[PDB]
This record gives C-alpha cells, sequence and structure tokens, in this order.
DNA sequence: GCTACAATCG
DNA sequence: CGATTGGTAGC
C-alpha cells in the first residue's frame, strides 16, 4: 500500500509533465480504503454515496450505525433484515435505496452475494458482470466499490461527473468530455488508474 | 441566505 | 418523464 503508492506516484511523473506537476503539488496520494469491510457493507456504502457528497454520505451512515448497531458497528445483514425500509428511510436514505440496501443484506444473509474471496479473484469485468445483477448497483458504484472497499489501484472511474469535470480543466478540454474520452485520456496512468483519479479528484481542494 | 451537486420506477 | 437522500462549497 505504501510501496504501491510510492511506485504509483513515480509512475504518475514520469508520463507527460502536467501529470508530473499535479503530483507535486497534491502531494503523497493520502486514499485510505477498507478492504477489511465484507462485500454487503461495501456495497452499501457505495450505494449510499450515489448522488451524495462523502460529507452527506457520512451523516446518514453516521446515523445508520448509532441506531440500527448495538455498538456503533455496521449493522450486521441480520440486524438490517430485522428493519423495516421505512425506518431505514429515516436515517437519511432515499426510499429507493432503503429498498435495495435491505434486498443486499437478505442476499448477504442468503450467501447470494459472491463472497470476498471470490470477489478479489474477480478482474473488474467479472465484478462488473457479477455486481451489475444486484439492484442499484451499476458501472458507478462497482468502481466506487473497488476503489475504496477493495483497494485496487487500476480502477479509472471514467463515468464520475466530477472527474470529467476536473479532467476538462487538468487537459484544457473545451467542453464536459464524455466516458469515452477520459478513458481514452489517462490510459498512460495505466497500471496505477486508481491513483490518477484521486489526484484528479484532489484538484479542487487546491 | 440560496442552492446546485446514480439508478430506479409508476 | 419527473422524483429522489443531504451537507456544504461557491455565490
Amino acid at each position: 500500500k505504501d510501496s504501491d503508492y510510492k511506485r504509483a506516484e513515480k509512475h504518475l511523473s514520469s508520463i507527460d509533465n502536467k501529470w508530473s506537476s499535479l503530483v507535486k503539488k497534491v502531494g503523497p496520494c493520502t486514499l485510505t480504503p477498507h478492504p477489511e469491510h465484507a462485500p454487503y457493507e461495501g456495497i452499501i456504502r457505495a450505494i449510499t454515496s450515489q448522488k451524495l457528497s462523502d460529507a452527506a454520505t457520512n451523516s446518514i451512515i453516521n446515523k445508520f450505525c448509532t441506531q440500527c448497531s448495538d455498538n456503533d458497528e455496521f449493522p450486521t445483514p441480520k440486524q438490517i433484515m430485522e428493519t423495516d425500509v421505512e425506518t431505514l428511510h429515516e436515517c437519511g436514505f432515499s426510499k429507493l435505496k432503503s429498498q435495495e440496501i435491505h434486498i443486499v443484506a437478505e442476499a448477504a444473509l442468503n450467501k447470494q452475494i459472491p463472497s470476498k474471496s471470490e470477489i478479489e479473484k474477480m478482474s473488474e469485468e467479472e465484478l462488473m458482470e457479477s455486481l451489475s445483477k444486484i439492484k442499484g448497483v451499476k458501472r458507478w458504484t462497482i468502481e466506487m466499490y473497488s476503489i475504496f472497499t477493495l483497494g485496487r489501484l487500476d480502477i479509472m472511474p471514467a463515468d464520475d461527473s466530477t472527474l470529467k469535470n476536473e479532467a476538462k480543466e487538468f487537459f484544457g478540454l473545451s467542453s464536459k468530455p464524455q466516458t469515452e474520452e477520459v478513458e481514452k485520456l489517462t490510459k498512460p496512468c495505466k497500471p496505477y488508474r486508481t491513483i490518477a483519479a484521486w489526484y484528479l479528484w484532489q484538484i479542487p481542494k487546491l
């Protein structure tokens, strides 16, 4: 993770030089993934973040953990299953998300979700095909889960709206780029596109 | 003080 | 189509 980042930062400093410049200005990558989280947890966290800022997402999960858990820990599948969507919605989850989160809990409970060991053996394409079967989980959500939970290093969430806004400035484009364009422009960042995305995501903070 | 900012479904 | 969860950065 440490050697991984230093190695990634070096590669990003070895492509064309706007990347070298951004890396130097932003400093060391502080991305902190949580692979210790079970798949159902990582998935629920990713679902919750849809259309919501990290702060908004945090306030919702905090309530969720504070009420639905008996130890401020992340609610277990069983605990979630035994909570109706009405109560989940009161924590701040949209009604739709409440429904999907309940279903994810049921799936985890009934061993319908790939085990973490199997997930770690799946390529991103396989993961996409597998988790996209879950209601409320598609490309973006799986990318976020791969990055923030799994800790994968070569994930380029080219479809991310904020990343597109950043890519427009960074690459000096005349208009917000389409998904395909972002993927093309960041190809040189392989095999550390996750870290490249993170750096782009840090541009606002500058 | 205001208010823009992923995936599903009748 | 037209809704949807909310903290808060940028006005």
